[PDB]
């Protein structure tokens, strides 16, 4: 496993981040193997995207495994980030301090409100978990620019992206931008299941005809070598999932498939 700064926070993240997120199929006893499996594979860096008492459960019970010092956790908000207030920060500490036996969360990831502001009361709750250290930072999850005034809040540590092989320049502007600008930048959807059409597309061959790698394999990797990402989100199922996403960590994308990937769009358009 490699590691990176997390922007200019001071402290560091595992190169991928693993989500996890509500499913019935998963209980307790599961969650709790696929965050240990996780660990054991040097990813410290996890991402809650649910709030279902099994996940609470398992997860918080591997986390308490481990120094807490040593993860990273964030919590994802995906409600509309302008309705947020009050009833979001009960519900935060039900879930994420008391259900995950946290006292702080490393980031609080919410949606762009399209605007410099946040609601007042949410804002207020954030300043008041802020001055009591049990939250480090606010990180602003986008499909578009953020308004820098938003960028320009004391709260405010990183944002969330996609970033994969379609990503056009406006996408790569932004998340090179946000770096360069001491940002932390989580990358989301290296191979969403919406894009992988993509591996029938004329100058895509190369994506399932190279031998020793999959389709999903090239893509993680090609996230992997953008310089402006501080980690990688990922999402597993299972224990092998997270033995095989976390070993592509430790491979080097070949050069003939660097470069076709770079060559790709204007093949596919030729
Ligand atoms: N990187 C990243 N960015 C994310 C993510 N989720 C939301 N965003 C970003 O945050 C913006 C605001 O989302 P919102 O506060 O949920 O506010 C949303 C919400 O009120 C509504 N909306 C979006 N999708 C749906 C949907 O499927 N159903 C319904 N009913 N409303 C939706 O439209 C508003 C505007 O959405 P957008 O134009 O898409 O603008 C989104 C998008 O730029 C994520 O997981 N990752
Ligand atoms: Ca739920
Ligand atoms: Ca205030
Ligand atoms: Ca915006
Ligand atoms: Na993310
Ligand atoms: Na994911």
């Amino acid at each position: 496993m490699r590691y990176r700064p997390f922007g200019s926070t001071g402290v560091a993240v595992s190169a991928l981040t693993l989500r996890l997120a509500d499913n019935p199929r998963l209980r307790a006893n599961d969650w709790r193997a696929l965050v240990f499996t996780a660990l054991e594979n040097g990813v410290n860096s996890f991402q809650i995207d649910g709030d279902a008492p099994e996940l609470l459960k398992g997860a918080g019970e591997a986390f308490a495994s481990v120094e807490r010092h040593l993860l990273f956790l964030t919590w994802r908000l995906r409600g509309d980030a302008k309705q947020l207030g009050p009833h979001t920060l009960d519900a935060l500490k039900r879930s994420a301090f008391e259900g995950l036996s946290l006292d702080y969360l490393d980031l609080l990831l919410i949606n762009d409100p399209q605007s410099a502001s946040l609601p007042m009361a949410f804002e207020s709750g954030l300043q008041d978990l802020q001055k009591g250290r049990a939250l480090r930072g606010l990180g602003v999850a986008s499909r578009g620019d953020i308004d820098p005034g938003l960028l320009a809040n004391d709260l405010v540590t990183a944002v969330s992206s996609p970033y994969n092989l379609s990503s056009g320049w406006a996408e790569r502007h932004r998340i090179r931008q946000a770096s360069q600008n001491n940002f932390a930048v989580i990358g989301e959807d290296f191979w969403p299941q919406a894009l992988r059409e993509l591996a029938d597309v004329g100058g895509y061959e190369f994506l399932t005809n190279t031998p020793g790698w999959s389709a999903e394999d090239i893509c993680l990797g090609y996230a992997l070598t953008e310089p402006s990402l501080a980690t990688v989100r990922v999402t597993a199922d299972n224990r092998q999932e997270i033995e095989r996403l976390a070993a592509v960590v430790e491979r080097d994308l070949p050069t003939g498939v660097c470069a076709q990937i770079e060559m790709a769009r204007f093949s596919a358009q030729e």
